């Protein structure tokens, strides 16, 4: 059973990296473990994905969003890499084209009571719920 110190732990491994990592099976159930743990300790969570395509960054929004127990839109696409945000505290959900260089997703985990977290995590693997 994780504790949420050990949760922290496993998801500030990826503190401030551009480019998430590709991760071994057993490595990616004990970040979605924290992931989950984590995301139920705070009141919503606001998603930025970063992908080579857009199928890539819709899979990943489908199967974090479904994992988080958000329900999710179809978006329109654009060539080349792309940005999508999903903000769950205001369902705002958009892709667009994305001209930098960061890949993998961004959970920021919102609280509006102290105690609460406020942390942003990632970047995390696109495939972590694949
Ligand atoms: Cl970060």
């Amino acid at each position: 059973n994780l504790t949420t110190a050990d949760a922290k732990k496993i998801l500030n491994k990826f503190n401030c990296l551009d480019i998430a990592p590709i991760l071994k099976p057993s490595e990616k159930e004990s970040v979605r473990r924290a992931l989950i743990l984590i995301t139920k300790l705070s009141d919503y969570q606001i998603l930025g994905i970063c992908a080579d395509t857009a199928d890539e960054g819709l899979l990943a929004m489908k199967t974090y969003s479904h994992a988080l127990g958000y329900e999710v839109p179809d978006l329109p696409v654009v060539e080349g890499p792309v940005y999508i945000k999903l903000n769950g505290k205001n369902g705002l959900c958009y892709l667009d084209s994305y001209a930098g260089h960061h890949r993998g997703v961004l959970v920021s985990c919102q609280s509006y009571y102290e105690g609460g977290i406020n942390e942003m995590y990632g970047h995390l693997p696109l495939d972590l719920f694949v």
